[PDB]
């Protein structure tokens, strides 16, 4: 409840698209220079055509169905946030 999520987080996702079967990675930064600690977390905007797993600063994002899917971020209670989608070809 009582805690810091950063001074500055740069969440970089792949932004891409993906055959079916398929998965990518995101990529995490943050440069708080004080807090030092992973208060932020990854999931999935829909999580109804593509999985998403965060790990070590990396979110990969598999492509279960052809379609669009978004993959936002949280940090802390709600300080930095982050935006990614990822295609998948239904092929």
């Amino acid at each position: 409840g009582a805690m810091a999520a950063a001074t500055g987080m740069t969440v970089t996702p792949a932004s891409t698209s993906v055959v079916k079967g398929q998965s990518t990675t995101l990529t995490v930064a943050f440069q708080p220079e004080g807090v030092t600690d992973k208060s932020f977390r990854a999931v999935s905007a829909d999580k109804t055509k593509a999985t998403v797993s965060v790990s070590g600063m990396t979110i990969t994002v598999n492509g279960v169905a052809a379609g669009k899917v978004n993959i936002p971020v949280v940090s802390g209670n709600g300080e930095f946030a982050a935006v990614a989608e990822i295609t998948v070809t239904a092929s």
